[PDB]
């Protein structure tokens, strides 16, 4: 898990998991990271979910204006010049989402933590 990988982590307790870049290894289990919103800080490993694109049918939840909770499935990876868009599909419908926007609750990021723990 070494430096420049994009990654999922969650940064606060029972915080979600956001879309992050690895930037530094701090050492002690601890990686320092640089969020896609421009935030950074360590964040313990155990809390890096060391995977780009997130996969195929995992269960994610899709940010959008004043939507914080709407969860659906990762249908689609889909790269428009230089950046990436998730297809997600929820109640049999799909809509795209920037990879800022797919986050994963507490509960849907554990999912994918034996997988690509770290």
């Amino acid at each position: 898990s070494f430096v420049g990988l994009r990654v999922v982590a969650k940064w606060s307790s029972n915080g979600y998991f956001y879309s992050g870049k690895i930037t530094r290894d701090v050492g002690a289990g601890k990686y320092k990271l640089l969020f896609d919103d421009g935030y950074e800080c360590d964040v313990l490993g155990k809390d890096i979910l060391l995977c780009d694109p997130i996969p195929l049918d995992t269960e994610v939840t899709a940010l959008s204006e004043d939507e914080y909770f709407s969860a659906g499935v990762v249908k689609g990876h889909r790269k428009e010049s230089g950046e990436l868009y998730y297809s997600i599909e929820k109640e049999g419908q799909r809509k795209w989402y920037k990879r800022m926007a797919v986050i994963l609750s507490l509960e849907q990021g554990n999912r994918l933590r034996e997988q690509y723990g770290l």
